[PDB]
């Protein structure tokens, strides 16, 4: 695994944005051979979305031949609701870039047949072949997407029941009312994520320090699903400073030596 120890959320956003752009440009995608990008929502990726839009506006990237898949979506939330992940993605990314609407893939949280919806999402991914870069965040409890504690490490896209802890955490988007937060979500699986060619996780804040420790210094286990990255051939974690507080000195020391040139940098 690579760990990129930066200082602020701003640096993290610029580092990740720059990584995605370079991956896309080196790939040279066409209509027959699009670049496949997996995307998350939430507080974490904000500075990344900001930086991505800037670089596009500056003419450093085109998303004309980029296909996107989102990780997850709330069940039973109207698509029009501003806190749905559909709304989040358009408001913060799709509205500002040159990506064709046929290239956008999102889970339908109001599908009448949930199993069929989840299965088709997996078929859609397979029809492209592979996701080239999946970007995500990590939960306080270590969840990757909505793969909550005790989710199978070989899971596929399916419905999951949100932990009480996850609902409390997300209630900041539902006017600090836990009761307003949906109980269920449609989510890609751990197996689904492991099938991506490259996985990049953004880690911000001291609230994520235990999760980062579990991911980096902990053992493989299904309580902290983020630990699946230890099994991935090409995983990257991009971190701010307070998120690194729970690591051993020698661990952080190692990654600082490793990445000094790739962050400094600036
Ligand atoms: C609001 C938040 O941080 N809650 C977390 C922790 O359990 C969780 O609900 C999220 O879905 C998780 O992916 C974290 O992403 P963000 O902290 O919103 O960037
Ligand atoms: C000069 C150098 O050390 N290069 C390595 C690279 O080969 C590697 O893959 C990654 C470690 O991750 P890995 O052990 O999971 O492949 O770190 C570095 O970027």
């Amino acid at each position: 695994m690579r760990l990129i120890p930066l200082t602020t959320a701003e640096q993290v956003g610029k580092w990740a944005a720059r990584h995605i752009v370079n991956r896309i440009n080196a790939f040279k995608p066409t209509a027959d051979r699009p670049f496949v990008l997996g995307l998350p929502t939430g507080g974490t990726p904000m500075t990344t979305y900001k930086a991505l839009v800037e670089m596009h506006k500056a003419g450093q990237v085109s998303f004309k031949h980029v296909v996107t898949f989102n990780m997850d979506e709330y069940v039973g939330l109207p698509k029009e609701h501003p806190e749905s992940y559909y709304s989040f993605m358009h408001r913060n990314f799709f509205d500002h870039v040159d990506i064709p609407a046929e290239n956008i893939n999102l889970l339908n949280g109001n599908a009448p047949d949930i199993d069929a919806e989840c299965r088709q999402y997996e078929e859609k991914i397979r029809s492209y072949g592979k996701i080239h870069l999946f970007m995500g965040g990590v939960g306080n409890d270590g969840h990757i997407a909505f793969n909550e504690p005790a989710s199978s490490l070989a899971s596929r896209t399916r419905i999951k029941t949100l932990t009480h802890d996850t609902r409390v955490a997300n209630s900041r988007f539902f006017d600090n009312d836990v009761n307003q937060v949906p109980k269920y979500a449609l989510t890609v699986g751990v197996g689904t994520l492991l099938d991506a060619e490259e996985v990049m996780i953004l880690v911000l804040g001291s609230q994520k320090a235990l999760a980062l420790q579990a991911a980096v210094e902990g053992c493989v286990n299904h309580m902290w699903t983020i630990s699946c990255l230890q099994l991935h051939p090409k995983a990257i974690m991009v971190c701010d400073e307070p998120s690194t507080m729970e690591l051993k000195v020698k661990t952080l020391r190692y990654f600082n030596e490793l990445e000094a040139e790739n962050i400094k940098g600036l």
